[PDB]
């Protein structure tokens, strides 16, 4: 089913990275600290769709794994998933196509962490190493990330063991012009995709 | 009533080909020679897809730099989409520069479909696209079609001339016959959308599209 339930990881942040705004620190201490969240599209809280399954502050960083599951949400990426050329050119040699996957893939390829607030799926995260990896089975999303440990896998596996979404396919195609415009996002990801160890030769990352 | 003029027609125009721009590949060669001999409205369609026709071409023309166009968008339904999405777009939020009024939809269409793609009896179509495969091809959007033409610093009076018979020329069209040509929805338009986003380089190519042309001199452009 391509409207089924869609899980996504990936950091919210990386601690040995230095931001360029003092306004996007996010030390180990205060994450562990402070350690369901909603999961929104680009920090708008009228476009819920999920919610973040797990959170695990791990050596590198603090990793997140979300659930999309808003019906809504789901159904309006189907029907988009059919109209792209990117999405219909399918996944790299052994995945198996999942055009809703991949479409989220495209594009909402980062992650942004907004006690906390909420997880967004955006474009690009602002902070370096936020990129998202989508997958339909959860175990397999967190494989994906070499730095995570068998115990990091262990601890998030515990934890993620009325249709929230209140936008349109208007609203999800307004921020995709802003997407658009953001300045470096391909450079960006690209640059997350290294310091994660991802590549899209195991997964349906499309940067 | 407001919402009413961001729902009247666009016009749009732009080179569809530059006769100083040597091409990599040789399928996008298109010589002067070649452009005059081709030289009924043509449809204006959606990155080449039949199922997203939103107008027509209403004017064209073989000028010193190249081949120029003037298209007129006019599908309803496209533009309800387009002033939707719109109102929920932050790059047209921030607004045009200074001295232009705002306008939703014409920015919505200059953000999203920055460049034009001639479709090569020999002339098929023009597509609207997030940036053409032939450099200096960037789209100008406006509710003028002498505004739009005035953007273009290398067009003459008489190239000006030209494309003006030619519009003013242009009464209804067949491609507009009796009803929206549009047979897509904000779905098909949320799909296209992604694949923009993978194209490489299409921010430098729409800056150095903009600088090769002289837009850079006001409109609405967004690169």
């Amino acid at each position: 089913q391509a409207v089924a339930p869609v899980y996504v990881g990936g950091f919210l942040a990386r601690y040995d990275q230095s931001p360029d705004e003092a306004e996007l620190l996010l030390p180990r201490d205060v994450v562990e600290h402070w350690l369901a969240l909603p999961l929104n599209i680009n920090h708008d809280d009228t476009a819920v769709v999920g919610h973040v399954a797990a959170m695990q502050s791990v050596r590198d960083g603090l990793f997140c794994l979300g659930c999309v599951t808003s019906p809504r949400f789901l159904e309006i990426v189907r029907r988009a998933s059919e109209k792209s050329e990117l999405v219909s050119r399918g996944p790299v040699s052994p995945l198996q196509p999942d055009k809703v996957v991949e479409f989220l893939s495209g594009s909402y390829a980062g992650l942004s962490l907004a006690p906390f607030k909420a997880v967004a799926l955006c474009s690009v995260g602002r902070r370096r190493g936020t990129l998202a990896v989508y997958g339909r089975d959860p175990e397999w999303v967190t494989q994906r990330f070499p730095d995570l440990t068998a115990a990091d896998r262990d601890g998030l596996r515990a934890q993620w063991q009325g249709d929230p979404f209140r936008s349109d396919s208007y609203g999800l195609l307004g921020n995709s012009v802003d997407a658009l415009y953001i300045r470096e996002r391909l450079p960006k990801l690209r640059y997350d995709k290294q310091l994660v160890g991802v590549t899209e030769r195991e997964s349906y990352v499309k940067a």
